[PDB]
């Protein structure tokens, strides 16, 4: 048992008792939401002990201790800002802005090759987020469910590997893409398809899940995994879009038969059944909120964010995520993996599975597709993102451009590096001063006491630093500070004639 | 940073540092003595080490004089704050990988010209540089070799860095072609597949400094190539150059083809740009300098052992992204799956390997792979992620049997904007609230300077702080509270 | 006059023994049971038992026996047929048929049981000329399934009824090339050509648009029975079931077009698939197919009957596509080395055509690499290596090759309006200008009928033409001079 | 007996006016300048000035002038020339050239200033026969750069020297396809066929192995002068260099072939390439080109000489490759619609062969979107839609086409009479095989008698009943005796034929 009283005094912030009207009010300001299966005991014991009082609103310290005990491991992270995204409210206030910009794209034709997908109205703006720590935010028509379509093909693969291993699985599918051209073909020279991300590959994958049973046992074996990955949230089914997909189930028929001749399915397997199973799976429906938990399930290395289960073997997660990078969202995949860099997979319903490994998993949804087969608002959001954030899979963490990295604090990181411009003026160090001037830094940013590099540099009595500040950087030679002591006034306050030799001439 | 601590960190209470130990312990961070950021600290040493009774010992105040020029780094280096703190046992692992990877004997040597047939099959260079500056090298590393195809990223990068992504990709493609469809040296809309293959490398070559001759451009190249390797070994092999031009018929055909398809800039020469391409593909480097370059990419343009913004992060981004998929020869498909690292193979036997924001490496085994990659080079590149979580799409947290060698500012900025919560967050570490800025003011003195009551309250209630001592402006807490 | 025929056969007697008419009738090729000789054969059986015993025949009954199908006997016995020398020609054909079995190697079509039951050592050759000249050797009459070999005929059939344009708005005509091959479609919509499975399937979707599968099958059996002379044109159900439950590829191929709308309006898939399977399993003998190949060589018109089966317009297209896209991926090298339009079926059969000459059929179940027959192609390539049949060989000059390809009307047509040059050109053939049609009229009768001075002036005194002899209407040369109204000819008065 | 020719021309008169002998020899199609008719001309001109006036000729001198060139003049005046009626056939060709000249469309090969000079309104046709029958109309005598049409010849030449087996170790014998078309090689690391630039470059490395690019040029001009009967075989250096500066692609093709073992042992690249340019920049005129094209139709033997120039096997192979791989990609639709071997050139000319018949040449600088000629192809397709020349056409029962292998007026009265001789012998199966082929049973002979008259005179009712009800033949009209079928059944005596003829009155 820790000193959970620390948390207490962290919230009480003065008076004796904690009004639970506030504990939760701040718990969600960290992003985390009440409905976390990890904060169940911290809410069940909360209700259970909060009705043993004159009025169920206040708290004694000992009763709070009675509440958390088992859910403190996480609350620690929540309020200590160990959450993989510390500042969440302003960051989500940015995500809402990008939702506003991307939603406005009045384009794209609705996937109307069957009625179910044509019913979805064009003006639907699903945006749901889930970080690998459980914190979540969402905006738009996120509560609306929709058939997943091709978006299910990644998970398929993963599941297979998670039970079968990479070796056995890739004995029937390829590991590489094919490109804009060589796109018509079903198979590769090795007489097997290119990757799980293409229809033929997805079919071959489906032929491996649970060998020796029927399409009702396999179906539940799948819905089990999807429920685990989504925090047991919405894992639904649409028989309507299933019959629509099987009646208009066009080429996939031919793909199935051709595969049937070339031993593209394991020994003793029927094509007609596996095909129908493929349709069933492609007809599964979820909402943005529920898919976000799955994207995050992959971002967290297989382990679910809002529960903590060994859902998928990290092996399968790695394979899946790489194949989503390269062979991801249709012929666009390439230009995506280059221009946006994130592993993803689009579905013809309008939703895009989007993973940012070890950060978050997301879900955007706009049925209006683009001539490429991908979403309109979806992609506009995808690249209106990395243009403002350093999430590009091969960007730089240390010296990114003018982007934003919310992995470090929001307010504190603005002083973690403005101080690092100034302490290169206390020992007489210009190496760091030229390393920070060559890093494109605004050389007049003040510190806590409102003193730029010239005030401290002139206070120490260092000539070279001022030689780098007043001439090489064009820093103000007539500045003030919080004590109202100009560079000459501090050169006089502490007794430096060699710096006063500089300050007298630059008037 | 009171450099004092650094002294006491090595001196261990005494006032006598035998620099025999200060250097021998600086090298414990992996970092080697010859860091151009450590010029003053290495000159001054000797320069002041000969102004003593005997040149070997050093006390505090005389020690300050040497490190007061490069303390910013030194502190971070000894505090184990560099991107790979534990570097010694990690290197002791690398050495084990090099020892196990030697045994891969087979593989035919690049014998299509005499120069590449010289190199003996029993050469196994491995070199490592960290994006902070931490360096290590093992094997036949300092033997120079013709660089070859490994040039294609860098040049590309340079071009982008000078002309931006847009311009460059009006002439080259961004995706690969696949196992087959590979012979077709050009794509639907004019341009070739990617800068990682001969065609693309030629198109790229045609962009570097448009408007001068085929020797001044070469200098604009060697400049950047020297910057990216920390001004270390940048070489040239005319012997391999004219041999490459005497048996490079295919590259002649490919190269010209685009002239008819108008896939070159306006007023561009054909065979001259081909000669430029050969010049670059003949350049000599050693495993060490190459590793320094790869690290120059890993750190986002900025070179580790210099402090130079070499390339804009845009170009490094495009470059790495393309190295992921189109880097190696055809195997790049399986490579980006089993290893997930951006790479680039050279026909000399060398592999350029990058780990973003971690390190840059370089291996070299002249014996080549049946597909065009290196033999032992690839066995090593695969035995890496067999013990490390560097695969780009691996997981930081839950890595199974792998290893992850990756593992006062907050005081007063909290008491400045009007929030005590951040001062309470220090309670998880049990921090004594006597931390100062250079004005010599603890957590209570800044509460007196700003004028926030809540800070004083919390710090003098559940914590306890001394309200008497002074600051550097000569105003105690009570004297500085009412002064404003 | 049949008198000429009779005295040409009897030669030196007045009664002909049956031991000579039959034994000599076949030397020029034709077979006794020719449907063009049905009246003559029935009438020659009829009188074989209207006598004490049948071993003799005088001109009395002969004249009535042969006059029912006489024109054919005329063209045939005189060796006017497109292949006159047939006995040494066949004694050579067999000489190559010996070299065709030589190569024993080859894997038998064992991807279904039925074709694996055809024993390995099965070899047969059948030949039928557009003139009915039929010769065969080996296990020729043994029926086998018309495998892929059926695909060309189908095409033609559709064309013959629907035309070239309409049909080829749904199928291609060029090959796929060496590679770009399995891609069973073309850049724009249609498949590649009828000689492949895709094109053949789209072809099957055109035969009788709006009926039943049996109702179509009987139409096809109609056309084929016409082409083959109502010989053994059969059907195999046993093999029909096999290649349907083992032709998964053809299922996929077929359905692929379903999505891409490459079929006519509302055509069902599985029905056309099953119909196609029925077609690809038809039992025929080598000879029965050779008659069809001859039907194509003759431009659609059947040889051993004389029926306008297929429009020549379709036969042209069919034969060209059989040249370029005929065989499997060997088709190119085939069109180069052998140059004939052909088509192979993995049953072991090769349909081989020599346009405007003859039609053949080879059969050797043992197949080879590309899917064609072993012995059959050794024969095919051994052919033009000995004869100038190659579609681009030269008739006049040909190294050492052996081409067996080698009139009273000419006075009457040259006596209507007056061109005497022909009458001179008849001096090289040694034609006595007393030539007569049945009306018993020399050149002078017509020359005097129409009226021309130079004709009489040149013929009477230089050729010794007679102004006397009679005709069937009893108007001698000088009679027609004035009976119609010509004064000048009335010359014939001075020639007495 | 040459004596016979004399009377064939003189028409039983005394002497022959050359005015008539030459004017009659030209209507044969043959023209004065046939090198096989040198002796028959030089002698004429020689003996025509051994007379009081040079015009007439007796039988003796005439005979003893033609006695050396008689084996040809025989088939010439016998009409044995494989195209007997040549004047009306050329009167058809002229109408075709007029029909195709209408096409004021296409674009001029303007990728150099040389081929941009040739005006768009230039259109020519030339025709030579395996027998020597020659006719030309249009801008036929104008020279133009040969261009791609050159490729077959070399192949033949190569095969003519060291055989086909050796040659096709280096090039392929099949086409490539619509796509897989820009590919410079085949799976066996060889080009697809000699009809494409790559294949022709591989060929050029075979001509005379062991000499220089000027002696090879000569060895070529030899064969080209032989095949054309020493007609115009020229050369344009300006177009050679011009197409070398702005051609360039064959540079890439060349070097790629250099790396992939695609040339014979010890071969130079740039030199052989320059040779390829030289060949492709040759000048010829429609007439010469026609002679050359016909040289292949005749199986190697030149039409206007009688010399075995090329080994026939090479002729055959070349012809097949011109069928399948001939004119650019159109090659397929051309081999299917038209069935004739050909080869297109970027100058506007098309080489055209009709095996064992003739060879021609049409020239239209205005080109097609496919790279073929505009009027050059319009004429070629207006042709087989009017002639049974399509390689896979029909000879016996072909539709409303023509066949100049037999005379025009002959085709009627040969089978117009052969319809009737069966109605005399009593056979109906011949009429069921002729009527089932749509042979007009109303066809009349010189005496104006249909089958109803022949059969009515003889009196075979299985014929007449088949002609009255099953054919609907007219029982009323006349003949040359004005004795209608009723009156012939009346004159020869059969009341049954009158019994059935009464039925149609
Ligand atoms: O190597 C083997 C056989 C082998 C041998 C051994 C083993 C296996 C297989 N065969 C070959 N190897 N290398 C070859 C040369 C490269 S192909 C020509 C280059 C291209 N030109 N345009 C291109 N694309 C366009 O899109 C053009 C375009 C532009 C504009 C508009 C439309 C289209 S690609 S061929």
């Amino acid at each position: 048992p820790s000193l959970e009283d620390l948390l207490f005094y962290t919230i009480a912030e003065g008076q004796e008792k904690i009004p639970v009207h506030k504990f939760i009010t701040a718990l969600k300001s960290t992003g985390l939401r009440t409905s976390d299966p990890r904060l169940k005991e911290c809410m069940d014991m909360l209700r259970l002990t909060l009705q043993t009082t004159s009025d169920g609103v206040m708290l004694d310290k000992d009763l709070f201790k009675k509440c958390v005990q088992s859910n403190i491991v996480l609350l620690t992270q929540a309020f200590r800002r160990k959450l993989v995204i510390p500042d969440f409210m302003s960051f989500t206030s940015h995500i809402d802005e990008l939702y506003e910009s991307a939603k406005k794209q009045s384009g794209g034709k609705v996937a109307d090759y069957i009625p179910q997908l044509a019913k979805f109205s064009p003006d639907l703006w699903g945006v749901s987020v889930c970080t690998v720590d459980g914190q979540r935010h969402s905006t738009g028509d996120t509560k609306v469910p929709f058939c997943l379509q091709s978006c299910v093909k990644p998970l398929k693969y993963a599941i297979a590997v998670n039970d079968l291993g990479t070796e056995y699985v890739h004995r029937y599918v390829g590991k590489e893409p094919s490109g804009l051209r060589f796109n018509k073909l079903f198979l590769n020279e090795d007489d097997k398809p290119h990757n799980p991300m293409v229809n033929a590959g997805a079919i071959v994958v489906t032929s491996l899940i649970k060998q020796g049973v029927n399409n009702a046992e396999k179906f539940d074996y799948v819905m089990q995994f999807l429920n685990k990955m989504a925090g047991n949230e919405y894992v639904g089914f649409s028989n309507a879009t299933f019959q629509s997909e099987r009646e208009s189930g066009d080429r996939n028929f031919a793909i199935g038969y051709y595969l049937k001749e070339k031993k593209c399915f394991p020994e003793g397997t029927d094509m007609v059944g596996i095909l129908d199973f493929y349709f069933q799976l492609c007809s599964i429906e979820v909402t943005c909120e529920s898919a976000s938990v799955m994207a995050a399930t992959l971002a967290n290395g297989g382990f679910c964010p809002i529960t903590g289960e060994r859902v998928l073997s990290p092996e399968a997660v790695r394979n899946t995520l790489s194949l989503m990078h390269s062979c991801g969202m249709y012929d666009f995949s390439g230009q995506f993996a280059f221009h946006v860099g994130l592993p993803a997979k689009s579905g013809v319903a309008g939703g895009i599975l989007l993973v940012v490994p070890n950060v978050m998993g997301m879900m955007c949804w706009s049925p209006p597709l683009d001539k490429m087969g991908n979403s309109v608002k979806g992609i506009h959001f995808c690249h209106d993102l990395v243009s403002l954030c350093n999430f590009h899979n091969y960007d730089n963490l240390r010296h990114f451009a003018k982007k934003l990295d919310p992995r470090r604090e929001g307010g504190d990181q603005r002083v973690k590096s403005v101080i690092n411009l100034l302490f290169a003026a206390y020992t007489g160090d210009v190496s760091a001063l030229r390393r920070f001037a060559l890093s494109a830094m605004d050389m007049e940013q003040r510190d806590y006491d409102s003193r730029t590099a010239l005030h401290v540099a002139a206070a120490e009595g260092h000539v070279e630093v001022v030689k780098f500040l007043l001439e090489a950087c064009k820093v103000n030679p007539f500045p003030k500070d919080r004590w109202n002591n100009t560079p000459m006034d501090e050169a006089l306050h502490f007794g430096h004639h060699d710096v006063f030799k500089i300050l007298q001439e630059y008037q």
